[PDB]
């Protein structure tokens, strides 16, 4: 269990510091940045990768949503929860800290909004908070659905990091003009609490939508998916 | 053909992988093609619409199948992969995924007021080719693409290749299709995907639309006879 | 055989239709155009996908300078070679010419190189002939490697299209600036025809080379890599 | 550890697989990273590293093992993966393969006259740190770089994960290290690969090489701690 809990730890570390570490470092950086599809790239090659590195110890969730989607979905122990969570969002707080100590060993950099996620005038498109909402429950719920289907027993075992990995790439390409993309309350917080003001203010959208999000996949899934 | 499963099962597979193609390639367009300085242009969206089917297709293929598109479903039908008897019921659940996939990208674009969403992702040619391309060219490269994504179809899923790979080969398959002919159509291979868009633009993009029912299933239909000519023995 | 000739020229076909084809259509189209990464990823996407789609009919080569380096390995018959070679250059100038009429619906298109590989003047960079020379020798050599390596019996089934089409992105991120990347005398064969002019004059550059990089390749195989 | 291989065939793999991600990933930068309005950028770049351990993993990992850098034979050796005997000579081998990939690439480049290489793609920090980071962030961000691929290596071939994978998850991993770092070390997490450029380079590429030899041993050796505290068992 204390295997699992560093799993999840290590795991949502990975997928901040190398999804928000790119959008930090590399998306804008003049003539030759990365651009939206390369943090979109990022995101999901963490996920990917750690699926690979430790996915069969832990079931890789590296997302509070994920935990409660495969809870509703009956795979995975609602007596776990909680202390998934708990190492999921350490890993992001201590990715953030990581990010930080190494983003300032540039001379006057202007931190910004540090990747935090955001709606209405934080939304990089200026999309509302009502988009932002609609768009984070979709998206989380179509990502419970991929990993609840690419994980059942009618696919093939070692196929589930590729699928669950460029789902979340493919999240990205679709959602960071409208909130930056969460899908990811773990995610989200660890950048905020080191923006604190409306990054703080603004998340528990964060939070509640990709959790609700999370739950009607599972639920969804449980209707069509899941039985033999 | 033996059932595996239910049919109410098969068609929601179908409704929600179609919503997710639609949702996730169109949306990528709509929202981020053309953001700014950061946005993911052709190739971004090209690789969103191959991610939604690589994803979908292992999520639900192996319960419907994974055919989120018309001319898939006619063209497995042809090559005798699929009972016609399936065909119209898929077909339905396909496009009421797309168009319901078209109202929600609708819904999250009205909470940026004042936009112009243009063609709003919909296919066209002519004027309406993002290059200038003529009916003929539109036409001709709908049916040549779409015969190859059934050429890739049928041979990835053939028992002669390892369960589990399909979903890569047909999912890069469709984001290569992107990469040759967003110019050309901005696209299609796929009547349901053509026609959720579209009823929201109305106007020429309803006018255009029956070209993107035509040529895909044409290639479909061209690409399954083929593949029985030399592949599947 | 007519079923593993039809399989070569459909696939040569498709290589050249998807990777010409995402050169001339969309590699400069303004603001959206998909530059010389994605010419790449489309050339390795057309090999992992009907190397997926007709590989297990008939070795899946859809290239004459990898028909003759698994010759040279004896992977493959020498007596299957020319037929081989033949389907392969057919399929190419069918591409060539379907790519012609579509490229032309387009009014007073310059059609240009028409993604004809060159060197010299004719080298996107202005590398010289003798650069040109070795780098088309280096990477078909390094492209038979990773085609005999991926096959061999010590890897599992099913990964060799990911690894040989992922190559071929590859050769054309390092590539495409000083020859356009050919390592493919049939892919050359096509465009050029359709050029005339200078394309036929380089042509023969696209044969050599590629032919000896593909038996070098094989050669440096047989001595590390073949044996158990 | 017992002998799969006689170890002049281990030595070729690593010699031809780390000349393969030199010349396949430093080329790219050199060549097309940065050429007029189609150059492919630090995405490309990233890509192409990627790729290069991706496809030479599956030619040749079966064979060494398939190393191509001196930090992952030196965290598979502190894991107990590698025996500490094959460690100098794989390292030989993996230092000539990138001498002679950078060797390479500056005889090809010799044939376009006039051209200024700047850094030659090599690893740098402070004023050579494209983006002008500390030597401080140089040696973090390459020490939890290099152990975490430690890491996605260790798992990705462990037991519990199906043969055949791990050349995707190991190169995937290398593309993202790529995307996250090029802007501020240019990426090594490889000392033979910084070795090779910054020979042909001279100067400060000479004088700030020692860094990218230690901090990628050492984030190799710290991943394989971590990893033996959790993961292996």
């Amino acid at each position: 269990m204390g295997r699992k809990l560093l799993a999840e730890f290590f795991g949502t570390f990975w997928l901040v510091f190398g999804g928000c570490g790119s959008a930090v470092f590399a998306a804008a950086f003049p003539e030759l940045g990365i651009g939206f599809t390369g943090v979109a790239l990022a995101f999901g090659l963490t996920v990917l990768t750690m699926a690979y590195a430790v996915g069969g110890i832990s079931g890789g969730h590296f997302n509070p949503a994920v935990s409660v989607g495969l809870t509703v979905a009956g795979r995975f122990p609602a007596s776990s929860l909680v202390p998934y969570v708990i190492a999921q969002v350490a890993g992001a707080i201590v990715a953030a800290a990581a990010l930080y100590v190494i983003a300032t060993g540039k001379a006057g950099i202007d931190l910004g909004g540090f990747a935090s996620n955001g709606y209405g005038e934080h939304s990089p498109g200026g999309y509302s908070l009502v988009s932002a909402l609609l768009i984070e429950i979709i998206l989380t719920a179509f990502f419970l659905i991929v990993i609840l289907g690419s994980t059942h027993g009618r696919v093939p075992a070692g196929f589930a990091p590729i699928a669950i990995g460029l789902a979340l790439t493919l999240i990205h390409l679709i959602s960071i003009p409208v909130t930056n993309t969460s899908v990811n309350p773990a995610r989200s917080t660890g950048q905020a609490l080191f923006v604190g003001g409306w990054a703080l203010q603004q998340l528990w959208l964060f939070w509640l939508a990709p959790i609700v999000g999370g739950a009607a996949g599972a639920v969804i899934w449980k209707l069509f998916g899941e039985k033999d």
